């Protein structure tokens, strides 16, 4: 309690209480001060099929995560086995479509990452609270069978999708291609107050295994690919999707080289 | 300063100071509380020839108010007399173009309105500061000579333009045509503080003779006419839809009134 | 009988009778002289549902007179009552469509005018014959119930339509809008001759209640409205007809003002 | 002047003088009777290098008559001999372009026709005035050397052009191609009157050797070919449809005639 | 046998036999020398309804020869009688469509020509072999009944079609129109060798009745007509075919003249 | 010269000399036999800065071979070192642009290939002439520093370009991308004759280290990528499809190889 800065604050409040057109009591002024202090501090502070899979070409398959629900992990692993069965053999390449993914259940994201990782860190949260610092490590099981995969990210890829993509990139397990990410990582917790009300505050932030903050740096793809049209000068979705076709061709070339 | 609720405010502030991700000192929190208390209360709170006239048709004339400057009143009356000289007789109809008018000198606004009014109120402000209340009533002289007029108002007509239009409508002196108005009918005074700083606060707001606040209600035209361009298959009504509509209304009103 | 001018005429006739390629007798030359004297004097001299009504909008109705037949008057009055019944109340505005109206029975036109007029003159014919001068006055009954109406006139509006429009305008009962009128008013009578034949001659002309000749001045609308297209910069026939939409909007504005 | 029918005429004139709306004196009525007697009888009654030639193909040549001037005959014969020199031998076919030819000097027309005729009539006029009859017969010399020719006639070919074309057709000397002709085959003489004025009257009209009047029948081509433009996927037949048709007809006629 | 030139040849052959990359024996070198000697000498040397007829307009008929098969002659004569029966009278004009005709049986071509010819030569082959010189004369029977005909030839008109067209043109029996001909006339005979193989050689060439070689000069139409579109400035196939329409109009004009 | 088959050849030649339409002497037949024996055997038989480099992205560089001149080797090594200096460190990927390369100095080709190879064969020629066999093996120095590279080949890449590309592919040193190559892998020597004339004969042909003939097989790229243009919605990969594909393949290969 500074008291002198509180004097300045109360003086401004009294001037407002005196001059404003419509009369205002002390309580509404205090509440507006609180709401604005939170608004000025942090914008987030206050006071259905998940997975679709398909074998797009012989040897090369496509797995899209529309959203991160609770069942999402089991569904991605189910789809992995299903794609292995559809190709009637081991897969030559996989495309993770994580674009247009707002986020969702963090644990489901970590288990989706666990389908591709056998060791190492996945994501960790850092803040100044005791119960904020949280680490997540990969289990020694990956239903992916080390399949080479390229992950697609758009601007509308945020939160859990961004966590998954950053984990897969920092582990050098996947090729990230597409445009940059929404760059938002935060964990708002609701804190209780002695008054009969509570306040929501960002208490910590997500960090990828390397250590880059998702909130600030975002996730930068290893290959930048904007939407574009190719003109030759000589179901099947890649005939209409430029980014998916590019990912498919990159996987094909990687398989040929290897 | 009621210390009992000050306990609640300081406790909320301390909880925020404790929980936020990146540390923030007391000074920035208090400053943001001030800025938000002003911001949450009021969006306005913080811490060229004026008139051009023309006779559109024999008997029907057009008077445009680009802006409200000091010369505006004198120029409006000069233009009124000049238009009476142009038609070589009394006018059958007049159009006040108050569209695209941000406002200007309030006294010039009351002078423009007073050119059309012989009695009654023009505008009055209401607020809680000592010397804010100012009323404006019409003097018993109108250079308009009781000509029937249509006033055109769009969205980009605010402040003094809205005072003039609202006075003309509530006094049942003119017919308002066009779309709705901006609705900026508030006055902001700069108040000084014991600290070497000041705050802008709305201290009063404008009211039309009826009693309707311009700040909220704005001024709603009697006939809604959106902007459009007419193409026949100088004379501005041949190109301006709203002006053509007002002119035709005045002509029909004159014919019926025989 | 000038005799000397007849000498000149007979001399020219004899020269023609002598020199022309194919021989011509005196009779055909005389007949051609007559036909040309009439042709040179006056071009008019020689020798099916009528009414459709509809309530276009709540309060505002539309009455078109395709042509002036004998039943036309009773049909317009029938339609007046029918439109009053359709609106389930008194009418706010009416549009008389008299454009594309060649004319027809004069008495039917005068009775159509009588549906809107309670007193005063309607039309009068003037000529130099005893039985040519004819006056027509309004009866004290108007099924219109003083409804404000706008009358539409095109270039193809002539004869009885022009009489109706001129009567309604000079009585200051209707608003005439659209383009100018065919400007034709005449009354050709057939006159008998001692020879077994007759000649048709314009014997008199129509005059509106004011006294303007319809044949020369035509009928000038109070508001000139050519065909045009409006472009917004933000059954139901007026959505396709520009003149009808303009008349509707003028009636709406007049109702709002009144 | 048969006074008995003059009674009928004067009585009709007096009835008209009595009945017409605006009064008219006897003089204007008599003058209009004169003007109409002439007008109703006859529409014509009231009160640059000439030739260009070219050899289109080896053996086939083209001769155009822009107008009929005095030099026209000499120039046509000069062009005939010159075209024989151009082909270095007798011609297989010739095209007379008489299209877009208003007419001109009649004697030049008979000279142009006489360049193709060795015997028979060319043109003769019939009328009822003393010295009108003029006949034109061919002399036993033709510089054309009996070359088969097609003559082209359009609507804008009148008077002397039609005389030439009709002579060539009725003498079975040429094949006419194109559309129909104007049909202006009448001569107007100015006749003087005892009054200081005169009248234009058609005094005779032209007749082709067959006996058909040019004024009414015109000249109808043996082959109807409308105007058109051909575009291949100088040589004017490559651009002119009618000329190309005439040229191809001449070529085929030459091949068959072997 | 020059022996010295054979020495030069054998010396070049031995140099080739020694230096070439892949080893080659004497036999393949000799065979390649033979094949190239023939290739360098002459490109041709080495080592289904036929007829469709229709009466296109009253009096004017169309006969197309798709190809020259054995039955072709009887079929053209059958079609001649059929067209005479269809028109219900003698024919005014006929169009032979020989364009897009590769050729075929020579005898069938000569009999097709015999349907239009009553005397004279048709085609004769000239070469330096005893049994090569061959003449073909017309029989005194023509089922055409002397009908005037125009023959159409394109660039893709060769061999027997070209023979027919040349015969009809040189006899001055038909009008050839269209573009030039493939210009190919040859008769390759297979000659036997003492070795168990044979060689095909052009042994003679075709000549039209005039004597022009078909192989070199080709067949030049009397009227050149490329594909084009006509634009008026005022089943039935000729409405779509320019060349056929031109041939039809030429036949019509020829009939009118005759 | 085996006279027994010479009998067959001379007999065939005499039969041709006898049967052909136009007479031909023995000399022209023998000359054509020579020209065809060479022509039927072999189509080739009868009787500017070289390198430009650029670093496309941090770590990834581009080296283009316009042509194979003498300076080419020195310039390629200079550019390699310069690109290492440009990236300020070892390169992650390199692109050899061998497209649109006709060939050039063979020794420069072996020098360009030797800049990437440390051991093994580069190219060897096989033929039947005494001094044709020339082999080229790599020296144990490679200025490339084992950088992974993709080589681009199109159809217009022949001769030395194909030698370089084939060496790089068969040594499993580079990944070939693009379309197939020209396939011109043959050497022509001019051989002199006892007559004052000479013959061009292919004396040997090129072979890649695997043993595949370049003349027939050409060089088939490991990844087929046709030419195309990309348009985003200097940096040449932003405009070149094949180069962009190679760059993205190199980037993905680098990420996987971590």
């Amino acid at each position: 309690l500074p008291l002198d800065e509180l004097r300045t604050f109360a003086e401004v409040l009294d001037r407002v209480k005196a001059a404003y057109v419509e009369p205002v009591d002390d309580k509404t002024l205090l509440e507006n001060a609180i709401k604005g202090m939170l608004s000025n501090l942090d914008p987030h502070s206050a006071y259905v099929k998940s997975v679709k899979s398909q074998v797009l070409e012989p040897g090369y398959a496509y797995l899209r995560i529309t959203q991160f629900q609770v069942n999402t992990g089991e569904e991605v692993v189910k789809a992995l086995n299903q794609l292995r069965k559809d190709n009637k053999g081991r897969l030559k390449g996989l495309v993770l479509d994580l674009r247009n993914n707002p986020g969702g259940v963090l644990q489901s994201a970590v288990e989706v990452a666990d389908a591709f990782l056998t060791k190492g860190l996945i994501v960790y949260t850092k803040g100044r609270i005791a119960n904020s610092e949280l680490r997540f490590s990969a289990d020694p099981a990956d239903p992916s069978d080390k399949v080479p995969l390229v992950v697609l990210i758009n601007g509308g890829s945020a939160a859990a999708a961004e966590i998954v993509a950053g984990a897969l990139q920092d582990q050098k397990r996947a090729i990230l291609m597409g445009t940059d990410s929404f760059g938002k990582g935060s964990v708002q917790t609701v804190l209780p107050l002695n008054n009969d009300r509570a306040l929501k505050l960002t208490t910590a932030l997500y960090y990828t295994p390397n250590g880059r903050s998702i909130q600030a740096q975002g996730i930068v793809p290893d290959i930048e690919v904007g939407r574009a049209k190719v003109t030759q000068e000589r179901e099947r979705p890649q005939d209409s999707d430029y980014q998916l076709s590019q990912a498919l061709s990159l996987l094909k070339g990687l398989s040929v080289t290897r």
